[PDB]
């Protein structure tokens, strides 16, 4: 029990996430300090924290007794060599998402981190956007009672084949593990884990090898939850159709924080997270021969949450926001999904 | 050869919901046909609807009788072959109700004897003139929906108490209007199941068939408070998202038959959206339904009849229907994909 510092960090890598999606939140809360970043970019870390210092090896992170904290933005096939060594050297470490490529890395990294006394938490933050929040708020509050269907659609229109070092490179490539690991992250927050998984994942592109086109039915007896996600879709359909018995909650759109922070805004107010009023979720409840239908203001997304949350889990104890186990999970499903696929057949998870 | 066109003498087969709501009043309004006879024990109701009709009892008294030309099969699903086959067998012309049979098998054999002694066979697939539909056959034709990747069909409903179920009953509708558009897929994916409590029939279906690019997804469940879009389609620069339902049915319920261009109207807050990209440029454009028509089947009926035209629904078409439904079931038992 001690003096309350800042949470000491160490950032690797300073591209996408590390310079957009990580950095920006953690410079808003004072509970941190960005003291070093494991990055080429010179320039942009003097820019961004202009009392960072910038470093080019993982040692220096790993083996600098005063850091704390390390954030993995790298690519893909260099998180378990970094998150790792991360461990080895008794630091807390946020690792991007997906986790890894497979659910036994995933343990291992876990069990390293259990041993070694230290936080292994997954950025796993889409159980903050806006629409999320408020699907919560909705089970929470008794308005979508005893789920039956759960659809999700994670629809984007990229039709052409980017270069093959954006493809082709590295572990865990393509729209399954980049985008459906959130959507899947959010159906085993709410449900748990299902019985059985069946999956289509194809590439639709012409001249695509990698994954652009996932199906996936989750199994939990009564209820079904279907997620989905094409490459050539110009127009989305609802994000969100969820059934319960007595109602269902038909959603559009999707979260707008990532956009305001590529736009270099930062959370400075209570307008952060604010969904767009023709966005807005319909909620219609069913009450023996009446039917009405109404419009929800979504919850404000809260990205910041999940920082505030791991400051809480280093300084006082508290449970982690994303735990191991969870981002275990999701790459469980993928996987199983992706044997679906390629068997042919549903497959039972044990 | 040819002769005097005088009425198509018709007999049909059931007068509850089918014969009484959703064939005899689009038959009443066209000139080609004349009702002499109903199967049913509905005498009174027959009476006032058809006040020139003869009713009967029996099968017989239709099958043998050499004046009736064509006879609408309405009875039960269970009742289908039996009575078709009867018909077949007299040199009549036969429109099936759908779903047309259980298995794939028993449409084959009715197929096979409609053709040996030489008369049509007809399924009454209707939703090819449902208005949402023919506005994606117009939107097809015209090339506005090019290459299509991905076809998203869902036929909910809202009922939490209770060849059965809705795979035969909503999901036929809708496996053939996919059929018609993109033909036999390679393979079909499906979950079949009753999900209500206490329920013993199918209530809840999602397939998908494989076109190797194209995915054609079917699905309905039964405790669904609102539906999302009936249609969503996607192709290579647009997208077309479309809600609610043909009134056509309705308006039969109702009691009011076609009569003036505004049959089959769709509510303008109910007409899709049809979305296409021109690089950075997205462009929404919400399209005008084409009028929903039922009586077009019946006016190509008459014409096959009279002047040897093709079917508006063929036998083989019904059957093929028939073949994935059996694959969903069978796909659905096995917990695996079923290759055609």
């Amino acid at each position: 029990r001690r003096k309350v510092d800042t949470i000491k960090v160490g950032i690797l890598g300073y591209g996408l996430s590390g310079s957009v999606f990580h950095g920006p939140l953690l410079d808003v809360l004072d509970e941190y300090q960005i003291s070093k970043i494991m990055t080429s970019r010179t320039e942009e870390v003097k820019r961004d924290f202009p009392d960072a210092e910038v470093v080019h090896e993982l040692e220096e992170i790993t083996n600098d007794p005063a850091i704390e904290l390390v954030i993995v933005t790298t690519p893909s096939g260099l998180h378990y060599e970094h998150t790792m060594a991360c461990i080895q050297a008794g630091k807390h470490v946020v690792m991007e998402k997906p986790m890894t490529a497979t659910a036994e890395e995933g343990e291992t990294l876990k069990r390293a981190a259990d041993e070694k006394g230290v936080l292994l938490s997954v950025y796993h933050n889409r159980r903050w956007d806006n629409d999320f929040l408020t699907i919560k708020k909705l089970i929470s509050e008794g308005s979508l009672e005893d789920i039956n269907t759960y659809q999700v659609s994670y629809n984007r229109y990229r039709p052409e084949v980017q270069a093959r070092w954006r493809e082709k490179e590295g572990t865990a490539t393509g729209t399954l593990y980049d985008l459906g690991s959130h959507i899947i992250d959010q159906t085993l927050h709410l449900f748990g884990m299902p019985k059985a998984v069946t999956a289509n994942v194809m590439a639709q592109r012409e001249n695509a090898e990698t994954v652009d086109y996932f199906h996936l039915t989750l199994d939990y007896g009564k209820l079904q939850a279907i997620l989905y996600g094409g490459s050539i879709v110009p127009a989305n359909g609802p994000r969100y159709q969820i059934h319960g018995k007595d109602s269902s909650f038909i959603k559009y759109g999707i979260d707008g924080q990532e956009d305001a922070l590529r736009a270099g805004r930062k959370p400075e107010d209570d307008s952060w997270g604010a969904d767009v009023p023709e966005f807005y979720g319909k909620l219609t409840t069913i009450r023996g021969s009446d039917k009405k239908t109404e419009t929800i203001p979504s919850v404000n997304g809260s990205y910041l949450t999940y920082y505030r949350k791991i400051a809480e889990s280093i300084r006082e104890g508290a449970a982690l926001p994303v735990t191991a186990e969870e981002g275990i999970n999701v790459i469980r499903i993928i996987e199983a999904a992706m044997e679906s696929s390629k068997e042919k057949r549903t497959i039972m998870l044990e």
